[PDB]
């Protein structure tokens, strides 16, 4: 089922991640969403940055002109990326975004991360340093209300962005429309329990990304940090459920209220991971999972570590 946002609009617990890298075929985006639709899923999960749209956006005309579902049915969520954060560049970038995918409007679109980038989607000096760039969020979201206001997009939200980033934005002057949301890496070794607390409490959704361990990216993801799918209280409680460790991790985060995202190219996955409305994890099992905690996250940049709006610290 849905949850209802601090802005009166509904988001499915469950989201598609759509996200596949360069070498996977274009085309293969359209069928896999395809699939996800009809499994069951209501949430998808797009981005500019994918550079997807155009065939995620056809996948849910496509579901839509087979009748399987209205519109209103399906959730979908894109995100503004980090070169258009200069408030003038925001409604463009939105509008774009639709024409790619013959969309009317978004349900959701995110300020895909605090961290800004020269106005290329990765735009490089003479060496390959990669260019930064200074712009007064707030002023972002500014440009993020105007285009909720023009029935562009009906909710609004932020991703990546820490406790701090969060209250900038809550105590603007002036702010209209409370992000609906927080769209970050969340999984059982990365929990992010005090900031789902803070979230929680200005009526936010804390949307889990990679919780499935991610999709280990050599750009990313250091090769020695350990797959979260082997852990072994994972696979026993997969055992214990009948189940498999994708599906308790995933279980594991609609307990505690987190809206979860699960990215599959897989067709016996995808129809899978909706077997999460299957089954429940006892209060031992929640807390054994809690206990599995490290502060480990996938993505690591020493060059991003560096930006002034680089959530983690460390
Ligand atoms: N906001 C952001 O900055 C941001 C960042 C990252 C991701 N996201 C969103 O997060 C979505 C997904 O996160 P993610 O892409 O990092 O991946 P993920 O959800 O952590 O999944 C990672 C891997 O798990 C495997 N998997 C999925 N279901 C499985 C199952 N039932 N059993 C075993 N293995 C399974 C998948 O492989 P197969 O494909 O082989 O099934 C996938 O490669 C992305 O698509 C994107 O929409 C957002
Ligand atoms: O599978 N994928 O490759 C993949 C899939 C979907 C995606 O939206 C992206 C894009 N990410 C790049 C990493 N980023 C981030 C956020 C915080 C910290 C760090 C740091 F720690 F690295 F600095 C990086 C969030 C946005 C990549």
């Amino acid at each position: 089922q849905c949850v209802k946002l601090n802005d009166g609009h509904f988001m499915p617990v469950l989201g598609f991640g759509t996200y596949a890298p360069p070498e996977v075929p274009r085309s293969k985006a359209l069928e896999v969403t395809k699939l996800a639709i009809e499994a069951g899923f209501r949430h998808i999960d797009s981005a500019h940055l994918y550079n997807n749209e155009e065939q995620v956006g056809l996948a849910i005309r496509s579901k839509i002109a087979d009748g399987s579902v209205k519109r209103e049915d399906i959730f979908y969520t894109s995100k503004l990326w980090s070169t258009f954060h200069r408030p003038e560049l925001v409604r463009p970038a939105l509008e774009n975004s639709l024409k790619k995918a013959q969309l009317d409007y978004v349900d959701l679109y995110l300020i895909h991360s605090p961290m800004s980038l020269k106005p290329e989607l990765s735009p490089t000096d003479e060496n390959g340093k990669v260019i930064f760039d200074i712009v007064d969020l707030c002023t972002t979201w500014e440009a993020m209300e105007k285009c909720k206001d023009a029935g562009l997009a009906k909710s609004i939200g932020v991703s990546n962005f820490n406790r701090r980033q969060l209250e900038m934005i809550l105590n603007k002057p002036g702010l209209k429309y409370k992000p609906v949301c927080n769209q970050v890496e969340c999984h059982p070794y990365f929990n992010r329990s005090k900031l789902l607390d803070f979230c929680k409490s200005k009526d936010i959704v804390l949307v889990a990304y990679s919780a499935l361990g991610s999709q280990r990216d050599k750009r990313w993801v250091d090769p020695n940090s350990p797959v979260l799918l082997e852990d072994p209280v994972l696979c026993a409680l997969a055992k214990k459920h009948k189940r498999t460790p994708a599906l308790i991790a995933l279980r594991y985060q609609l307990q505690r209220g987190v809206v979860v995202l699960a990215k599959s190219y897989n067709e016996q996955r995808i129809r899978q991971n909706v077997q999460v409305f299957e089954f429940q994890l006892t209060a031992e099992d929640m807390k054994a999972i809690d206990g599995l905690d490290r502060n480990l996250h996938y993505f690591n940049s020493d060059s991003f570590a560096s930006h002034p709006n680089y959530p983690y610290s460390d």
